[PDB]
């Protein structure tokens, strides 16, 4: 599989892509998807808004993003980073180890789900006004009956 920087129909497809030197740039606009996949130590730059972002199966990849619409989905990628320019309601992380993002004043309400991965961590620009902190994601939960009541809750 050769390199792939394609845009069919509203869908960008990156695939196949190996250590890259420069950051590999794509234009989008709002109506526009963005999938990445099968890439190893790549930085994709999306500029503009769009519908969605989809990182998968990803070695040491990291997204740089504006706003999407829909969020972004990130499975089966390990060493991942996503940096948030502007905004986006959620992003979804499954089966995948170690990541980094970066929010934005403006994404500071950014959902995030986690599924089956790990060394996950999440830096919201809240402390010595707009200066990064990070919040290292749960991994661990604890289930039990109390108080009548089986409950769930994450592990700290």
């Amino acid at each position: 599989m050769p390199p792939r920087k394609e845009l069919v129909g509203n869908k960008w497809f990156i695939e196949n892509y190996e250590n890259e030197t420069e950051s590999l740039v794509i234009d989008a606009n709002k109506d526009e998807s963005i999938f990445i996949g099968k890439c190893s130590q790549v930085l994709v730059q999306i500029k503009g808004k769009v519908n969605a972002i989809s990182l998968s199966e990803t070695e040491s990849c990291s997204v740089v993003l504006d706003s999407s619409i829909s969020g972004m989905d990130v499975i089966k990628s390990n060493k991942f980073g996503i940096q948030v320019n502007h905004s986006l309601p959620q992003i979804s992380i499954d089966k995948s180890d170690g990541g980094n993002i970066y929010l934005s004043k403006e994404s500071l309400n950014t959902e995030i789900y986690t599924s089956c991965s790990t060394a996950i961590n999440v830096n919201l620009p809240i402390g010595e006004d707009d200066d990064y902190v990070e919040f290292p994601i749960s991994e661990q939960m604890k289930h039990s009956f109390a108080d009548g009541k089986f409950k769930s809750a994450v592990f700290e």
